[PDB]
């Protein structure tokens, strides 16, 4: 039996982790949920075996879990990518954190009816975000070195997200656009890029001001 | 040398790791920034050998962190606290996940002028998040179980602030009542509540609408 992700029929929180199942060549089922089918949802939220009901939510033959990140990191361990010791894993979760941080940024005022005066102190503040990055990547190919992490993915969806939001925040950002790219020229992740699961749209939920709507 | 824990003299993001420490009976030296050190603070801040420069901090003779749940899963990491199989390190992820949604729900309100309007809103909704964890606790002594773990000081963290927004929040909670109770009994914790070190306000930075200000 196939590991079932379930989720809205957006990116979300949810992206990352669909394209780290996609690298791995893991097999799994998706249940989404469409815009109208909030009540679809409500109605199965307490009665998946789910002991703290939310959306993501991961169920396989050994685990049930909730939480986006709980479920990135699940899948992640069980390749053995967590890191090696105490000081690696440090790493790689502050890696985690910072990506949060641009991510969240995002979706903290892509809901509000004032988006454009919330937008413009936002895009003040994101190069220096962005520049811890891009002096990471100075000698880097990847966040960790030569092998790809799960930061690695969440950083990428970061990027696809706050590019929307304005086209030329990575201009001063050379080794941040060269990433991206790199991550599309993994085989796996280009094949899936073009295939018929991915979910260009919308960025956020239906309803937000930004990323919203059924068509970009 | 002992390590190094920067924050803000407040409760913030640190407290829930500076409780663990206190558990564990580790020694820390503490670099806190007063309300009016803001200045003090972005004159260090790119001069301390921080990838990823920020509030809080932990340096010790091993690693130089930022991004609190970093830090707080390093010192438990250090101790093998983080679980001993990819399934049981998932399910302490999720606890952590799970409370966060309570205490950054306090968070993204308490700095509104509109603090009442949506504290409104807010208290309709904790009923929920709160009884995942009554039932969790249902025959636990701590959230992992027989042992306390991370996230036992994180939920600690989070009644204690909801408490000051609502004194009876946790009425129809006895297992939660109870378990706050518990964390406070435990030797080392009940030392350092009494102890000189203890920052008992604010909660949030001082300029926010709830939480805030130089005294409760
Ligand atoms: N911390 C949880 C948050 C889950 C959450 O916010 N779920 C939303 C959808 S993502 C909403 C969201 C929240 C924050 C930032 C971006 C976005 I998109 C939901 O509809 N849950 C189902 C329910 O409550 O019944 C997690 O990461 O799993
Ligand atoms: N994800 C980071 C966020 C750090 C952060 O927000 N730091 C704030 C203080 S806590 C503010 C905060 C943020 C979110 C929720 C509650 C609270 I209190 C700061 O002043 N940073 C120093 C700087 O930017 O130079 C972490 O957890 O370390």
């Amino acid at each position: 039996m196939s590991p079932i992700l379930g989720y809205w029929k957006i990116k979300g929180l949810v992206q990352p982790t669909r394209l780290l199942l996609e690298y791995l060549e893991e097999k799994y089922e998706e249940h989404l949920y469409e815009r109208d089918e909030g009540d679809k949802w409500r109605n199965k939220k307490f009665e998946l075996g789910l002991e703290f009901p939310n959306l993501p939510y991961y169920i396989d033959g050994d685990v049930k879990l909730t939480q986006s990140m709980a479920i990135i990191r699940y899948i992640a361990d069980k390749h053995n990518m967590l890191g090696g010791c105490p000081k690696e894993r440090a790493e790689i979760s502050m890696l985690e954190g910072a990506v949060l941080d641009i991510r969240y940024g995002v979706s903290r005022i892509a809901y509000s009816k004032d988006f454009e005066t919330l937008k413009v102190d936002f895009l003040s503040k994101l190069p220096e975000m962005l520049k811890m990055f891009e002096d990471r990547l100075c000698h880097k190919t990847y966040l960790n070195g030569d092998h790809v992490t799960h930061p690695d993915f969440m950083l990428y969806d970061a990027l696809d997200v706050v590019l929307y939001m304005d086209p030329m925040c990575l201009d001063a950002f050379p080794k941040l656009v060269c990433f991206k790219k790199r991550i599309e020229a993994i085989p796996q992740i280009d094949k899936y890029l073009k295939s018929s699961k991915y979910i260009a749209w919308p960025l956020q939920g239906w309803q937000a001001t930004f990323g919203g709507g059924d068509h970009p």
